[PDB]
């Protein structure tokens, strides 16, 4: 019986199917919800400064400031300061930056406030993500072998002192409490304070950045080390060291995540079958 | 000796990390070396387009043109992006980690959302698309079992036929899941040929620069476009799941043979050199 428990199999992945058809629609219509408002009240006031500069400005054809604007936003995406009053220029390609690029393309963060333009760019961006995410994969695997080692030496010492008058599996929920705790500390809180400071975003700005990145969804609405500042340099190293050790983590909190909706449609699917048992008596 | 144990992995992970740091670093002089000279040329090209504004259209001074990029610069911040549609777009790019990023939340509670809906979108997405990879696998087995039974009845035999399966796998798997949607891309987007495979790998690997996006521009979308993209990503990305994995396996074998041809040149270079 091979194709027994193929039925049974397809009967389970179309099922979360349409769990993820629901869930992206219930997700689909909170965030217009809450972005669409936002997005015409700045439409209609764009469109308000728009025509204070069109009519300020008759002898400009009035065709070609919509083309201009397209021409500005077109060399925008490589990243530019068109202005005179900035005419020197720092370089989005330099010894560090591409440094940078190659990082968010094997970690697959992918923020995308850098991207190649040329067509070799492209295509060895293709050829270096195609190997270069595998070979990051086993770094990230040894990072977390390396952390959930010095994590096991740290439960066993507290899981030898809180032995008072003890069960096996319910010291595991409290096993969990101080890895997501102090993970929190360490690779969300500790971390987004620091790039509330230097970076200069708001709190909940920082604490977006580091679960976009380190989730690697990677927007890139948000990148620390993005702007000109300052930059101690003692900063950016330290970012790297975050990523690595950061995602892994998240790795693991992901991971966790997933056991506990097992957990979850475990209890539900046999909720709904008491719910039917019973139906009213 | 529990120890001992651990200093032989804390050496796999150094040796493995230094790997990653060099790869990184031919990486960074590589992209630098190409696009370098694209950020200078259209660096150039850009000032030569801002001054010829000016003299094209004396009707503008040189201090209103600064006020009007500051202008732009803050609508580019914004921008319907966040109709019935694309806000669905957008809870795709979150539980799937590609993160285009041509759409993101502005509003401090769709950003609070977004953390809870990636939170626990991302984990559910991942069965979803472990079952997908499953189906998947499934379908291409009742695929192999008819070819490996066609081939071998007759000329060379096993041990190295699993290498002619593989290469179907990837060959009609390019086939499926890069070759024939670029195609596609490249017609209804408009984009060049390298364009629309540069957006295959970028996307279906979860890179997701936003450079790119299908669906992404304002032309007219036949109806059917855009629901078959989002079935090419739920399938194209278990795809490249077992694909990077494969090519994750070929490092371990490379790096196991060229292992031991590092002990094979220092034993020469031992026994070489014992000859006096
Ligand atoms: C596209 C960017 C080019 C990246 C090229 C990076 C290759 C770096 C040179 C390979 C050797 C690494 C240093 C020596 C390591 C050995 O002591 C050690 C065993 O003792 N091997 C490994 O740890 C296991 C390491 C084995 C990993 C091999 C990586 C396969 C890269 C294939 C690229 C082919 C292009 C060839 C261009 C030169
Ligand atoms: C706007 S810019 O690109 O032109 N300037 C720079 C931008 C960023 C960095 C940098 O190193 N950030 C830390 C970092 C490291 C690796 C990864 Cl994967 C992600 C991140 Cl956020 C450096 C220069
Ligand atoms: C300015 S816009 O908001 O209108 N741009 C858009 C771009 C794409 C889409 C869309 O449906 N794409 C298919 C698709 C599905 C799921 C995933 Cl994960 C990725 C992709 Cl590309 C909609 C809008
Ligand atoms: C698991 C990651 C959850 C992140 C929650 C961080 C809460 C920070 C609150 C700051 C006030
Ligand atoms: C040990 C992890 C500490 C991470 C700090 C990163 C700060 C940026
Ligand atoms: C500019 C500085 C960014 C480059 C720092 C390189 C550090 C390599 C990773 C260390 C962990
Ligand atoms: C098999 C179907 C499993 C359905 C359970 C989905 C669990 C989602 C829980 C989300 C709570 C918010
Ligand atoms: C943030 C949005 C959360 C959305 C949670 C949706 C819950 C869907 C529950 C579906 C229950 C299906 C029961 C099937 C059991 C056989
Ligand atoms: C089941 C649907 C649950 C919906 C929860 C939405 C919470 C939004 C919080 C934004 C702040
Ligand atoms: C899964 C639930 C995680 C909820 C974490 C939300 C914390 C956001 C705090 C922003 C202030
Ligand atoms: C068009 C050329 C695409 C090159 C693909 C790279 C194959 C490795
Ligand atoms: C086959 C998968 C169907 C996915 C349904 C989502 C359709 C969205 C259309 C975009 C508008
Ligand atoms: C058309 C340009 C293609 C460039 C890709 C070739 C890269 C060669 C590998 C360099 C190894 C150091
Ligand atoms: C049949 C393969 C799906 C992408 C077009
Ligand atoms: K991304
Ligand atoms: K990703
Ligand atoms: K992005
Ligand atoms: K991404």
């Amino acid at each position: 019986s091979d194709s027994a428990i193929n039925v049974m199999k397809w009967k389970t992945v179309s099922t979360i199917f349409l769990v993820v058809v629901l869930y992206l629609i219930i997700g689909a219509t909170v965030f217009k919800a809450l972005e669409q408002p936002q997005e015409i009240s700045q439409r209609t006031t764009i469109v308000i400064q728009r025509e204070k500069f069109l009519r300020a400005h008759p002898c400009v054809s009035d065709q070609e400031l919509d083309e201009l604007i397209q021409q500005i936003v077109a060399a925008i995406n490589a990243g530019i300061i068109p202005l005179g009053a900035s005419s020197n220029q720092v370089s989005h390609w330099d010894l560090g930056s591409s440094f940078f690029f190659a990082g968010t393309v094997i970690t697959t963060i992918g923020f995308g406030n850098i991207s190649p333009r040329t067509e070799g760019g492209k295509i060895f961006c293709i050829i270096y993500a195609l190997l270069g995410i595998p070979l990051f994969g086993f770094l990230l695997a040894g990072v977390g072998d390396q952390l959930g080692t010095i994590f096991g030496k740290g439960i066993a010492k507290v899981e030898d002192t809180f032995i008072k008058w003890v069960s096996q599996t319910k010291i595991r929920i409290i096993s969990t409490i101080i890895f997501i705790l102090f993970g929190c500390v360490l690779f969300v809180a500790l971390p987004a304070v620091i790039f509330k400071h230097i970076e200069g975003w708001s709190a909940l700005d920082a604490i977006y950045f580091v679960v976009i990145t380190l989730t690697t969804i990677g927007f890139g609405d948000y990148v620390a080390g993005g702007s000109d500042i300052e930059y101690l340099d003692f900063y950016k190293p330290v970012v790297w060291f975050w990523i690595l050790v950061g995602l892994a983590y998240f790795a693991a909190v992901l991971s966790m995540i997933g056991d506990w909706l097992r957990v979850i449609a475990k209890k539900t699917k046999e909720a709904v079958g008491e719910f039917r048992a019973h139906a009213a008596e």
